[PDB]
């Protein structure tokens, strides 16, 4: 008896020598709430880092890192949410080589 279930896809480029693209966000500043594990694959030539970000009420104190890893061409990887709730998050890709940097976003959705 298996299921098909909907997930979402994006692609994104990361501009080189420091860029930073934004890939997913939330902004829940009455209730803070768990955010949403991806998986990033490089489909780049250069690595890229993919950073969790959360910010506190009003963003006092700009965003700060919860999680933060490093992604060679051509691999996959799971960024698994934080297990606690945010007034304001965000996933980032940073590229700070020098390649243009490419990658695909898959964004695992709440299923019940």
């Amino acid at each position: 008896n298996i299921k098909h279930e909907t997930d979402y896809s994006h692609d994104w480029t990361v501009e080189p020598n420091g860029g930073v693209t934004e890939v997913d966000s939330k902004h829940t500043p009455i209730i803070p709430e768990v955010g949403r594990s991806v998986d990033i694959e490089n489909t780049g030539r250069g690595e890229l880092t993919i950073q969790y970000q959360w910010g506190a009420p009003f963003m006092a104190g700009g965003w700060k890192v919860a999680k933060s890893h490093v992604v060679q061409r051509d691999e996959t990887y799971h960024l698994q949410r934080p297990d606690n709730a945010f007034y304001h998050q965000r996933i980032v890709v940073i590229n700070n080589g020098a390649s243009r940097g490419f990658c695909t976003i898959y964004y695992h959705l709440e299923h019940h």
